[PDB]
């Protein structure tokens, strides 16, 4: 089974903390700075469901101006319960925070689909993937500093889960 767009998916990374494996999962709320909650939660405020996805030439098109993910393609994300999408954030160290945009006017609210190890072909359900900001070229990342569990766009990869 591949991914498809208009699916509900939730984005969800491995973890080893204090020598334990955690499955942790993309979580936000409308009133906003992202999250991750570990696995055991309410999927309401993980729920984002894939709007569109366009390849390179196709967003830089619309920039200027049932389908199947494959890689090298670029991905809108809403998330369902507040109706807003995520997106690279200018707030922030050279990271940038991830959050909740209202609208999807600009780059920010868009990224591209990128292989672990094995371009082109179909996104699996259930694969590592590699989820680059659009506007700020920087991974979807998980960080686990200081205690804190959370999610922004650096250099450093984090790879991605998607599972409807």
């Amino acid at each position: 089974q591949f991914l498809r767009t208009d699916d509900e998916v939730v984005l969800q990374c491995s973890a080893t903390v204090l020598k334990e494996q955690l499955k942790l999962c993309l979580a936000a709320e409308g009133f906003r700075l992202c999250f991750l909650e570990p696995t055991s939660p309410d999927l309401a405020i993980c729920c984002f469901t894939l709007e569109q996805s366009l390849s390179v030439r196709a967003l830089q098109e619309m920039l200027a101006n049932h389908r199947t993910l494959l890689y090298g393609h670029a991905i809108l994300l809403r998330h369902a319960h507040s109706r807003m999408y995520l997106s690279c954030l200018t707030t922030s160290k050279l990271a940038f925070d991830v959050g909740l945009q209202e609208d999807a006017t600009g780059e920010a609210c868009w990224w591209t689909m990128h292989p672990a190890s094995k371009e082109g072909e179909k996104v699996r359900v259930g694969d590592d993937l590699i989820l680059v900001s659009v506007s700020s070229e920087r991974y979807l990342h998980l960080s686990t500093a200081s205690g804190e569990l959370q999610v922004d766009a650096s250099f450093m990869q984090t790879l991605w889960n998607m599972n409807p």
